[PDB]
């Protein structure tokens, strides 16, 4: 009934919900459904909510389980063609929601566009294989999936309390979900051991015979920051495992090609 649902899941968020409302209503070129799941909040941020046409806005206020539970009732909810997730901090830029129905408009499942983030473009990777030995190869708002990427793909894993966003794209990727990527800012805005364990841990569920540390090695290769010269021997010692494993290695890393085939030859 709508081109685009923009869920947005609130805490506390009088300082800054106005300004990410306004970025959405304000979208011209495509009917828009807001889905605001706030977890309880006893500040302003209910009633600026409120301030704004309501027309296709919906409002869930209870208590929840965190950010991605709030997430997934909105998701869960959803009755757009394409499907973003907006925290209360972030804006989208003029315009950015006609982009993203004017390039839906071949059916692909996701549409993906760049993050600008304290003035600086986000150091984003491509969607592909490699992506499983890393992060969320874009940023989680500025994408938008399809109420069939959402459908295949199911919903955010709450085990995940800082990089669900992560495991959700991987998941895409490994179910062969369509995407395309946009070379235009869409989104704006402003414990590293906790961190770095669940990516590790995002990385295992992609490939469970990786020990955490070879996890990190691989992360931090792919993304710059530490060496490489340990790559063709974890490529030796699992490329057996998993051809799509030796396919993320070889595109990350397009050096370790002559091993990689060698992998290929014998196993795959
Ligand atoms: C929206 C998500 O934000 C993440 O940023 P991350 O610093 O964790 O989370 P914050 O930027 O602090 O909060 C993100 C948004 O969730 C709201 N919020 C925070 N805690 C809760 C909660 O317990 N329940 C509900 N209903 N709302 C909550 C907050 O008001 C804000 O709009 C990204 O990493 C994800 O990719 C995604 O963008």
């Amino acid at each position: 009934a709508f081109d685009i649902t923009v869920v947005i899941p609130t805490f506390k968020a009088e300082k800054t919900v106005g300004q990410c409302l306004e970025s959405v209503l304000s979208q011209q070129g495509v009917s828009t459904e807001i889905i605001v799941v706030d977890g309880g909040s006893p500040d302003a941020t209910i009633s600026i909510v409120q301030s704004f046409s309501s027309t296709n806005l919906t409002i869930i206020s209870e208590p929840d389980r965190g950010i991605y539970d709030a997430i997934n009732k909105g998701v869960s909810r959803a009755q757009g063609g394409m499907i973003g997730v907006l925290g209360a901090d972030d804006v989208y830029k003029p315009n950015v929601l006609s982009v993203v129905k004017e390039n839906a408009s071949r059916g692909v499942e996701i549409v993906a566009g760049l993050t600008l983030i304290d003035g600086q473009l986000r150091a984003d990777e491509q969607y592909r294989p490699a992506a499983l030995i890393s992060g969320i190869p874009f940023g989680h708002n500025a994408m938008f999936a399809s109420q069939e990427a959402y459908r295949k793909v199911g919903l955010y894993d709450l085990a995940y309390r800082i990089c669900a966003d992560a495991e959700w794209v991987h998941r895409a990727i490994k179910s062969d979900i369509s995407c395309r990527k946009v070379e235009q800012v869409f989104v704006e805005f402003g414990n590293p051991e906790e961190i770095i364990a669940e990516a590790c841990s995002v990385i295992q569920r992609n490939f469970p015979f990786l020990l955490k540390e070879e996890a990190k090695y691989l992360l931090y290769g792919v993304r710059g920051w530490g060496e490489t010269s340990r790559i063709e021997q974890i490529l030796r010692k699992y490329g057996h495992e998993s051809v799509l494993f030796v396919t993320a290695l070889q595109e990350a890393f397009p050096a370790v090609e002559t091993a990689a085939a060698l992998e290929h030859h014998h196993h795959h």
